[PDB]
């Protein structure tokens, strides 16, 4: 039996359209997970190819999470450290945020959606090391999902690397992955550190899928990342009234690409919705600003659908 909710998959594609006619946008994709079981219940595109598999992207953004898990996991940083995360350069190439932080702890890094103390942290790493933990996500590494033009993506051998490349590829830019892609990697931070397979079946036990993190990182970086959709954050325009959740934003220049990826319960989560808008010219082009309403009606409404019991009283 296929995976898909069809009441999900309606309900993706009605709020995906007119997020795409609002905007005026070239077009759209919404992936909707399970997040304990990685079958795809909803996979909703404008008309034309399917995008969610076919179109590798720059995550932006949403790849900061990643980075972030990865030097609290192997004990490069801790959540009382204070970074300076002033603006540099390496050589001519400069590393900036939207503002100044002059210094930043780890959940004001991910609060704040920080490129620069996100660069820091991947810096902390060789070259090899980063390079084996993005293809471990999956990143350049094909689904196999049946769709004919499915996208392998992008990652550059390790060798190849100058330093600003590192610094750019751990804030999303120069590397790319489907939106599949990318919302399969977040069952990595959704299922306690062990990221799934993905299925277009009905799963009735949770696959055996692989480790990435421990147990103890991924709930601590899902913890930070409900500051995203909290006042304060990037992401406010995500959040799902009765529900903590636990987000990220993203807007990456191709003429933007907005994104808008999160899952929720936060503390045991049960889906995951990812929203991509592919070149709004009306009403904004930021990922919080023009994927964040079309999120946040998905994932409230899969939330009911699914029978989800709100965890904090409804305002």
């Amino acid at each position: 039996a296929l995976s898909l909710d069809q009441r999900i998959q309606t309900l993706a594609y009605e709020e995906l359209n007119k997020a795409v006619e609002y905007h005026q946008a070239k077009a759209g994709t919404v992936v909707v997970l399970d997040a304990r079981t990685g079958e795809i219940l909803a996979l909703a595109n404008t008309p034309g190819r399917n995008r969610a598999v076919t179109d590798m992207i720059e995550p932006g953004a949403a790849i900061k999470p990643f980075v972030i898990a990865k030097a609290l996991d192997a004990g490069k940083t801790d959540l009382n450290e204070r970074l300076n995360t002033q603006p540099y350069k390496i050589g001519p190439s400069p590393v900036r945020d939207t503002h100044v932080y002059p210094s930043l702890d780890v959940r004001g890094i991910m609060q704040k959606s920080s490129n620069v103390g996100t660069s820091k942290l991947s810096a902390r790493f060789g070259a090899e090391e980063m390079y084996d933990f993005y293809h471990e996500l999956g990143i350049g590494v094909r689904m196999h999902s049946g769709f004919p033009g499915e996208t392998a993506g992008l990652l550059r051998n390790w060798r190849r690397w100058r330093p600003i490349e590192q610094a750019t590829m751990s804030f999303g830019y120069g590397l790319q992955l489907s939106l599949l892609q990318l919302a399969r990697a977040y069952t990595a931070l959704t299922h306690d550190g062990v990221l799934l397979p993905l299925s277009f079946e009905k799963q009735a036990v949770a696959p055996q899928g692989k480790r990435i993190f421990k147990e103890s990182t991924a709930r601590e970086v899902r913890n930070l990342m409900v500051s995203v959709t909290e006042p304060g954050g990037t992401g406010t325009a995500g959040a799902v009234d009765g529900f903590d959740v636990g987000a990220k934003t993203g807007t990456a220049r191709k003429k933007h690409v907005a994104t808008f990826i999160g899952f929720a319960p936060a503390k045991n989560p049960r889906v995951i919705v990812a929203v991509t808008i592919d070149e709004p010219t009306a009403h904004g082009y930021y990922g919080g600003v023009v994927a964040g309403p079309p999120f946040k009606k998905i994932m409230g409404g899969s939330l009911n659908i699914l029978g989800i019991s709100p965890t904090k009283p409804l305002t």
